[PDB]
């Protein structure tokens, strides 16, 4: 058995994704892609079927899979799973669409929900789209815009072509997001391809791809921002271990995504770890060999309190 | 079998809910409650159990239990089944703490996704607290402010007393839920009678507490609104039908709740329905008899849009 791998896209309402939409459900690009979201449009449909679960299921020209969805997520990744085994519909890879108003969140969760889900359903990646022109206005307004990008392993910044200049905005993406690289697409189409093998639900030692900058007046500007927390000393394992759990309990409705390295003292192997809300994660990689060990970490939430988490770590110091 | 009243205390952080949370989980107060949140505090508790799913159960000396959650939410509302019918706890109430970032949506969502859930379980309804000298600040800052709000099945308004004439709170309130009742806490605690038995969760006839009056200026300060439909004429089934699908499809990550009495054409009972985001439902209720048929529906949700939905409606009309 190979997991299919999940990409979920997200991203405030716009053009792009739909022209991205109708490549993927149009177009014979080689891809045996099922898409789940609320409306597929003029596409050319093979054949229909419906799961044992109420979803409707379409297979397409072009071979690929448009799944529509309930309130309950579960139900059409279950009756996709039963058709998939039942050799009615063929696909090794699943995108959602969860842009507009939705919260990544609860769709992730659901992916470690069930055994059988954990087991047959691989997530890869959290993909943002960003409209160039109006993200600055979205993320003012509504909070789930910066929470879409918060959540994500991958920024693709559209349309800067005609913004201007970028830099303000690929500055606040940062602010928010030090986790996930911003691309930014300055002529041509988003390929299909950037969409996959992000690796952003793997254990990373590099858990930071945009390292902060001082820019203090401007770093209070978002709702949701990065603590990057950088350690140059060891920790002990049973303490450290007291303080994520302490931290995560405390922020556990504020944090959307973290993710760490840690010098263990007395451990020759990095220590990497990784989280989603309130689900979290470790297990250890790679030897320090010559390398200088040290801590990485970064957290990702709405109204975190960076003083408290600061302070914990700091403690950790003998 | 009886299911257990299932109650969703949400809102803004503040020392409102701490004191009740406290009050809950401590004083001698009669009910059964079973508790879910992420801290618990210093409570006495007289015994301790780990479910098959790894969740921490307490049983205080009120009597009361206190049910840690992890990113599943399923997992503990198993747990508190197995263990309640084994004779490991007791209870006949649920309170679910949801306060602060947390959204309502996934977790009520959660109560419908398996049959012995929906058997078990039944929610009873969501409780918005709402802090009047802060509310106004949180609402313009976070979206999630209104949504909680919107989500609401009676709201408790607290610090009426330093804030002075919550008037224009009141009305901000009614524009975001129509549906909800607003009680005014008078100075100091929040009694725990107000957090039951409201019936949110099943079809009413009644859908509307708050008839909406003409504020126009002031209708457009939220992002969150209630948009309530009367129609003094009967619709064809069909084709209401038709007409709430694409809305639900239209709406479906911007919609909140929504519940509505129709007079359908022909049939001389009323028809009833409910919803919550992607889930809605609907049967036929008391015979209209000697009272004058009408249509009532109120639809709640995130920049709905208001002119194409009330356009819907108009167009059923022969
Ligand atoms: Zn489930
Ligand atoms: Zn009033
Ligand atoms: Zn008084």
């Amino acid at each position: 058995m190979n997991p299919i791998a999940v990409t979920l896209l997200t991203g405030f309402l716009g053009a792009g994704k739909t022209t991205l939409l109708r490549h993927i459900l149009n177009e014979q690009h080689g891809y045996k892609i099922a898409v789940i979201a609320n409306e597929f449009g003029e596409v050319s449909v093979d054949d229909q079927l419906i799961g044992d679960r109420a979803t409707q299921i379409k297979t397409l020209t072009n071979g690929c899979i448009a799944a529509s969805r309930s309130n309950e997520l579960e139900d059409a990744l279950l009756d996709l799973l039963d058709n998939l085994d039942k050799g009615n519909i063929q696909f090794d890879r699943l995108v959602i669409e969860c842009t507009g108003m939705a919260d990544p969140g609860p769709i992730i969760q659901t992916f470690f929900s069930h055994e059988v889900l954990c087991q047959r359903y691989l997530l890869d990646g959290v993909i943002a789209l960003v409209d160039a022109v109006h993200a600055d206005e979205q993320m003012n307004q509504f909070t789930i815009a910066q929470s879409q990008v918060g959540y994500a392993d991958r920024i693709l910044l559209t349309k800067t072509d005609v913004a201007g200049e970028a830099e303000k905005l690929h500055e606040r993406l940062a602010r928010i997001n030090a986790r996930a690289p911003v691309y930014t697409v300055t002529h041509g189409d988003i390929d299909l391809g950037l969409l996959f093998n992000t690796n952003g639900f793997m254990l990373e030692e590099n858990v930071v791809s945009t390292k902060p900058r001082f820019h203090f007046i401007a770093d209070k500007q978002n709702d949701i921002s990065s603590i990057v927390v950088e350690l140059d000393y060891p920790v002990d394992i049973s303490e450290v271990s007291r303080v994520m759990e302490n931290l995560l309990l405390e922020s556990a409705d504020k944090l959307l995504r973290y993710k760490g390295m840690l010098w263990i003292d007395g451990e020759p192997n990095r220590l990497l770890f990784q989280g989603v809300q309130r689900l979290y994660s470790a297990d250890w990689d790679r030897p320090w060999g010559d390398e200088k060990p040290h801590s990485t970490m970064v957290f990702i939430g709405i109204q975190l309190p960076e003083e408290e988490i600061r302070a914990a770590f700091a403690g950790l110091r003998k």
